[PDB]
């Protein structure tokens, strides 16, 4: 059996709505045999996560996903037996026209940013009649049930388990980079926003007695790093020495590397959604960076989180990662907040190895999303489950 799915990407910001549906793409491709069609509006965005992609092709197949420019004008095409609309990104009116007049109408699915929040389990699978007829389905990414689950590929936490207890494969993959361990040095990835408590925490680092060493991949929060280190220029391979602190860029890895970067960290400061999850599965400390909205509206998502996540951890570790998880939130830190914590790493290391194992066992995503179109199907032509 093989359905065909259509996957609309607005590239509003960043990497994440592409790197999210660009995940699933694949996912829905490889390990489910399905035919899938992404449609992304800036291929730019889509060729700096999938180095292999070529920015100026309006067609591509790329790990047996077909990639095709989002044009403007819309050029009309058939539309496929599920249309998922990623992050309320809209439809073109044509293929809207297009799912309508199948004999069988598309699957219509709105694909929601990730929650940790109690109430999308009253929403996940909700559908909304629209004007044309066709109903759309609300489907969202959760922590618990009732949810649509979380991204993960097939065998990642075995692969991830391997990689870590390989001490030959973690040097060969950070020789790659240019990157070489020290002995006792602990190593953190940086990869989030602008950030004005990050000197605070760069000063803590560089007065530790214990030495750290800090990678970072291009991007955003390099000019801050740059400024705190005094220098005017940042490039990928440069490393410099403060004290304690060891501070070495990488470049924009491909994806999948960036997997692998994360499993050889022991505590990674990530940020929005792709690299918020992808951290919890390397099962190691991390820091998430969530972008500021209208208001104060994601310290919503923010603390409905850390409830959830320090469900399990001792009532000293969940006091320090929560007070350092809001101050690194609030632009502004706390000068202390770091100490309380550092002493804390390996037993946070192994919560977040039990909590990746937990999470693990719930069935993924893409599962639920391809389980999502076969209830669907079958109760559509009022058949048995
Ligand atoms: C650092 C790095 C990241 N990546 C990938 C990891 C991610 O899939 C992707 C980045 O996506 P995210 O982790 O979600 O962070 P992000 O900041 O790039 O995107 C986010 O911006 C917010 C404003 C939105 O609210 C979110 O919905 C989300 O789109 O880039 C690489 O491929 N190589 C790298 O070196």
């Amino acid at each position: 059996h093989m359905a065909s799915w259509d996957i609309f990407c607005s590239v509003v910001d960043n990497y994440g709505d592409i790197g999210v549906t660009w995940r699933l793409a694949r996912q829905l491709a490889a390990e489910h045999g399905q035919a899938v069609r992404l449609w992304v509006d800036e291929p730019q965005a889509f060729a700096r996560i999938c180095p292999r992609a070529d920015p100026v092709a309006h067609v591509q197949c790329l790990d047996g996903v077909e990639v095709r420019a989002w044009g403007r004008p819309w050029a009309p095409v058939a539309a496929a037996d599920v249309v998922i609309e990623a992050f309320a990104c809209e439809l073109p009116e044509a293929h809207r026209q297009a799912m309508r007049e199948r004999k069988r109408p598309s699957l219509w699915l709105n694909l929601e940013y990730l929650s940790a929040e109690e109430w999308i389990g009253s929403c996940h699978a909700l559908p909304s009649l629209q004007a044309c007829g066709l109903s759309k389905y609300f489907f969202f990414p959760g922590f618990r049930e009732p949810s649509g689950g979380l991204l993960r590929e097939a065998g990642l936490l075995e692969r991830r388990r391997r990689f870590q207890a390989s001490v030959s494969a973690q040097d060969e993959f950070l020789a790659s980079l240019g990157v070489r361990r020290k002995v006792g040095e602990r190593l953190i990835s940086l990869f989030a926003y602008e950030n004005p408590a990050l000197p605070g925490w760069l000063e803590q680092l560089r007065d530790a007695r214990q030495p750290s060493l800090l990678l970072v991949p291009e991007g955003r929060v390099l000019a801050d790093v740059a400024d705190w280190l005094r220098v005017a220029t940042l490039a990928v391979g440069d490393v410099h020495v403060r004290d304690a602190l060891r501070v070495q860029v990488l470049p924009f890895m491909a994806q999948d590397d960036y997997d692998r970067l994360l499993w050889c960290c022991d505590l990674n400061a990530v940020r929005g959604e792709d690299s918020f999850v992808r951290a919890q599965w390397a099962g190691r400390p991390l820091l998430w960076h969530i972008y500021r909205q209208e208001e104060e509206t994601h310290l919503a998502k923010l603390e409905a989180f850390l409830e959830l996540y320090c469900a399990g951890l001792p009532a000293d570790l969940a006091e320090n990662l929560r007070t350092f998880w809001l101050a690194w939130n609030a632009g502004g830190g706390l000068a202390g907040a770091w100490e309380g914590l550092e002493r804390q790493l390996p037993e946070w290391r192994r919560e977040a190895q039990r909590w990746a194992d937990e999470q693990g066992m719930r069935p993924d995503l893409a599962a639920r999303l391809v389980q999502f179109y076969a209830d669907w199907l079958l109760e559509h032509h009022h058949h048995h489950h």
